Parts: C-alpha cells; sequence; structure tokens
C-alpha cells in the first residue's frame, strides 16, 4: 500500500503541494486528502489506463468508506516516467486542484470538515510535500 | 499527538529534509525516523528547557519501545518562534544529521534496517518534507 500522512493540519485558505514521480509503467495513481483512511474529502485519481479510462482524471469522495459521485476531468498534464506537482487548496465548500501546467478545477466538499488532517497516496513516489 | 508519515522509503545514501515552525513557547520538539511507532532509528529532540536540559539536542534510539543510550549534542542553532530545516542522511551504520547552519553530527544505527519507512514529529509545525 501507499504512503500515509496523518495529523498535519491543512486549514481553510491554504494549500498542500505534492511533488512525486510517476513510474514509467503506471496505469494510474491516486492522492487522497481527508480526515482518515475511511473519509476522503478528495480521491484524486489520474488514470493512464484504468477502469476503461484513458488519460482522464477521476475524482470522488469517500464517506465512511462509501464512494460518492465521480467527477471526470479531461485535463491531463501527466506523463509516465516523470515528475509531477499538484496543489490542493482548501476553501469553505470546495477544493481547488491546481496542476503544473496552470490548469485548475474545483471539487465539491460533501462532508463535514474543520481541518484536513489526512493524506494518502498510491502509484506515485513521494518527492516532496509542502504546506502553504 | 504529532504528525506521522508512514510507508515512504528512505534508502541508503539518501536524505530526508524536514522544514517546520517552532512555536514561540516551545520547551522542546522531536522528530523520529525509523520503522514504526515502536522502533526509532533516531529520536532527535532539541530541548530549550526540558528534562533539565537547556539548549541541548538529546538523541536516542527506541527498539520495541525501549529507549537506548542517549547522545547529547551542545550544537543548537534553533530559536523559538522561527522556522528550522534539518536533513537526515541514511548511511549503512549511522545517520548523519545536517543542521541549517552547516553543523552536522552522526548518530549510530543500532538496529536492523533495510529502508526507513516511518517518521513522526511533535512540538514542531510541518512546513515541508522532501526526499533527496
Ligand atoms: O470512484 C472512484 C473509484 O473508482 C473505482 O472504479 C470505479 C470506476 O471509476 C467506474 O468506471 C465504475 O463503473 O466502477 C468502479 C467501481 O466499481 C476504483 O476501483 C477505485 O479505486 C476508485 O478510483
Ligand atoms: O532518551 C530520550 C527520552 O528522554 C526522556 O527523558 C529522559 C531524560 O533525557 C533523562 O535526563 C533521564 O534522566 O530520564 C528521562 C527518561 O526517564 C524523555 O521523556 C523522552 O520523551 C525522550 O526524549
Amino acid at each position: 500500500a501507499g504512503m500515509v500522512m496523518n495529523n498535519f493540519s491543512l486549514k481553510q485558505g491554504h494549500c498542500l503541494e505534492l511533488k512525486g514521480f510517476i513510474p514509467k509503467d503506471a496505469k494510474s495513481f491516486a492522492i487522497n486528502l481527508g480526515k482518515d483512511s475511511s473519509n476522503y474529502v478528495i480521491h484524486f485519481n489520474p488514470r493512464f489506463d484504468h477502469e476503461g479510462d484513458t488519460n482522464k482524471i477521476i475524482c470522488n469522495s469517500k464517506e465512511e468508506n462509501s464512494w460518492g459521485t465521480e467527477q471526470r476531468e479531461n485535463v491531463f498534464p501527466f506523463q509516465q516516467g516523470a515528475e509531477t506537482s499538484i496543489c490542493f487548496e482548501y476553501q469553505a465548500d470546495h477544493l481547488k486542484v491546481k496542476l503544473s501546467d496552470g490548469q485548475e478545477f474545483n471539487f465539491p466538499i460533501r462532508m463535514p470538515l474543520d481541518t484536513i488532517t489526512f493524506l494518502s497516496m498510491d502509484g506515485i513516489e513521494l518527492k516532496a510535500i509542502s504546506l502553504h
């Protein structure tokens, strides 16, 4: 399984930047942010070829281990065998996801939330995390 | 309790850099690196005023929840209410701890170890982590 960070605090109006290396044979990778392993405010899942999706980003929420409604984005500035950096900005009722090429999209926050305290990731090798 | 990162991999010959903010009223802070919450290859504990120590760094190991022999360093480039950055470099039989002012010291590795996969910290606010 991937790597987990817990009991940091990402507060409203701030962003968490992740930089990582995507393996050359990656079919997908996921970065999860939320409250614990059962509660993801965002599951951010770029898919190269996975679950029938080619070069799409699938986002979803997970509340008490139940997936919500998926959000599909055609933006896809990712390459296999390369570094990528993504910023997750926390606003009252949505996360703003900021990509390395300047493209951005919002994802609604569907669950009660004070601070973001949990991160996990899978399919991508950590290079750096930082809080702004 | 502090924040925990788990199932990253810090391999021999690489370093993990941590940047964080020391609260203005901090009596001490600790950064732990090892294999899990019971097994710290290093417990790195700058003490402003704690356990009778004033401006010392106390390091120790912890194996299956048992503290080892403490190592005391007089180097202390830290201030309360300020940012600090420290690098932990992994070599075969010791960690090299590199401080922001260029001062460095080694700490012996006392336990079986393939990769470093666990980090925790207490008393210091995360700003960034990166792997080199
Ligand atoms: O919604 C996020 C999760 O999707 C799961 O795959 C979905 C898939 O996106 C979809 O096309 C659908 O028909 O069903 C699958 C679930 O049965 C992934 O398996 C999971 O890892 C999340 O990414
Ligand atoms: O060795 C690391 C731990 O030290 C503990 O305090 C020690 C202290 O350094 C020492 O002077 C001694 O006499 O006993 C104490 C343990 O009983 C800290 O409590 C612990 O948090 C570690 O830093």
